[PDB]
């Protein structure tokens, strides 16, 4: 029997996902923590054997912390005691319902997105999620991308950067769309990187509408109050460091790097296909 719905945040790596969790994170009626690495698995010692990232990916501990009030070592503690029982991933997420009810549960992870299989558990597991797809331009994910090294994470450090940054983004998005082709258009939401950034107010107010939930001034202010991202730096961090502590605001300025990013490749024809089906222009 499937699980009362959540809210999902699909993305392509490097599109603004943290950002928009963060700023989710402040409202009353929402628990949006750093990624929680549940969904690909079905059991938590399944999880337990096969979860390796390069940082600390404390998002499960620090959720326990919060919703119990507990310290690291009892959330660890007890995380360990539900790898032992190894209970399954649904049986997990039910705990965390229950744990910060009445609020719902935002789960976001741009890795979801790499792999049809792992979005196709969520509507497995849940019934009626809303989700909530967050896209950048190609440019501005591959020159992040490539400049935060993470070619390696894919198992392809051997091939071009570039190209390999392209695929990423490429297959991510492809897949999304193919994805909620499938689904009611009345649970889905698209947010542009661009906009979020630029008119963070029109973006908000229009997802609150979507999501059910009133506007709260907490949704502009990410760098307020306790949004799990505090403490050791490492410990909110799974897969890269998406530089959400290098800025002390929405800025701006990142929206429109696309106009003057200059790639090394003009962006393979499929790739090029993709970025016209999201409106994207291409400089
Ligand atoms: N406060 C902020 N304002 C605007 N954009 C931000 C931001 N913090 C992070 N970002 C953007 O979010 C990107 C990371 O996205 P994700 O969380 O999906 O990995 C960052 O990549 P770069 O710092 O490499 O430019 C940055 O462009
Ligand atoms: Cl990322
Ligand atoms: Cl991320
Ligand atoms: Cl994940
Ligand atoms: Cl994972
Ligand atoms: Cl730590
Ligand atoms: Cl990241
Ligand atoms: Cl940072
Ligand atoms: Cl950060
Ligand atoms: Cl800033
Ligand atoms: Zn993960
Ligand atoms: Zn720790
Ligand atoms: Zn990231
Ligand atoms: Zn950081
Ligand atoms: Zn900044």
């Amino acid at each position: 029997s499937r699980l009362p719905g959540i809210i999902f945040i699909l993305s392509s790596p490097r599109s603004g996902s943290t950002l928009l969790r963060v700023m989710l994170a402040g409202h009353s009626s929402l628990f949006s923590p750093p990624e929680l690495h549940l969904l690909p698995f079905n059991t938590m010692k399944e999880r337990q054997e096969q979860l390796n990232l390069s940082y600390l990916g404390e998002g499960l501990q620090k959720t326990f912390m919060e919703v119990k009030n507990l310290d690291a070592t009892a959330s660890q503690a007890l995380i360990k005691d539900l790898e032992s029982q190894n209970l399954s991933i649904q049986q997990v997420y039910g705990m965390l319902q229950e744990n910060i009810a009445p609020r719902l549960l935002v789960d976001k992870s741009p890795t979801y997105a790499m792999e049809p299989t792992i979005l196709e558990r969520g509507e497995a597991l849940f019934a009626n999620s809303k989700y909530i797809y967050l896209v950048r331009h190609p440019y501005s994910v591959i020159e992040s991308f490539v400049r935060m090294r993470m070619q390696k994470l894919v198992g392809l450090g051997e091939e071009n950067p570039y190209r390999v940054a392209e695929q990423v983004w490429a297959k991510s998005n492809q897949n999304i769309l193919n994805f909620l082709s499938q689904l009611e258009p009345e649970r889905q939401h698209q947010i542009r990187y661009e906009d979020l950034v630029k008119k963070p107010q029109q973006v908000l107010s229009q997802l609150c509408d979507f999501l059910n939930v009133p506007f709260e001034p907490e949704l502009l202010q990410p760098y307020q109050g306790d949004r799990m991202t505090g403490g050791v730096h490492a410990a909110s961090l799974s897969i890269s460091d998406p530089n959400f502590l290098k800025h002390n605001t929405i800025d701006e300025s990142l929206a429109d790097k696309w106009k003057t990013i200059q790639l090394p490749y003009p962006l393979k024809s499929e790739t090029q296909r993709i970025a016209s089906q999201l409106s994207y222009e291409l400089p």
